[PDB]
C-alpha cells in the first residue's frame, strides 16, 4: 500500500516504500486517537494508504497529531521487537507500526515482506504473533477487549 510520512525515518523513504507529505492521507496512526485500528480501516488503507508521524512515544504530544488530515487510529497493545526497546509496550518504531497495521487490516502477507526490510522485523512479529493473530481481521471491540486483558 501507499505510505506517507510527516516530518517537522530514512529507511522506508530510501526503500521506495514511503514518501514525505505535508498533508495527512489515508489512515493516520495516532496514539492519541480514541478510535482503535480495525477491519473497517481496511479499504481506506488499500485505496488511500497510511500516514506516519515521525516521533517517539515518550516525547510526543497531541499538539503534533491534532490537526493532521485523515482518519485517526491508535494501535492496540504490542511490544517492540527492535534491539533498542525490546519487550517494552507501545514503544513501536515506524516500520513496526507499519507491520502491525498491515497485519491487522487482513494483510498479514505483506506484514512479512516489510519485516525483512530490517533484520529484527522477524523478531517483532514472532514476539507478538498470535497477539497479532488475535488482532487480525477482527472488529475494533473484539480487538480492544484483548488489549485490556494483557494489561
Amino acid at each position: 500500500m501507499k505510505v506517507y510520512i510527516i516530518d517537522y525515518g530514512k529507511k522506508l523513504v530510501k526503500l521506495k516504500i514511503a514518501e514525505f507529505t505535508r498533508v495527512g492521507k489515508g489512515v493516520v496512526l495516532d496514539p492519541f486517537a480514541q478510535i482503535t485500528l480495525s477491519n473497517k480501516d481496511k479499504d481506506i488503507v488499500r485505496r488511500i494508504g497510511i500516514t506516519i508521524v515521525d516521533t517517539s512515544w515518550n516525547n510526543t504530544s497531541q499538539s503534533e497529531f491534532k490537526n493532521i488530515r485523515g482518519e485517526h487510529r491508535r494501535i492496540p497493545i504490542l511490544f517492540a521487537g527492535n534491539p533498542i526497546h525490546y519487550g517494552i509496550a507501545y514503544k513501536l518504531s515506524s516500520i513496526e507500526a507499519l507491520i502491525a497495521t498491515l497485519y491487522i487490516v487482513d494483510e498479514v502477507e505483506e506484514a512479512i515482506k516489510l519485516s525483512n526490510v530490517v533484520k529484527w522485523g522477524h523478531t517483532f512479529i514472532e514476539l507478538n504473533k498470535e497477539l497479532l493473530e488475535a488482532y487480525k481481521n477482527k472488529t475494533e471491540e473484539d480487538i480492544k477487549k484483548i488489549e485490556r486483558e494483557i494489561i
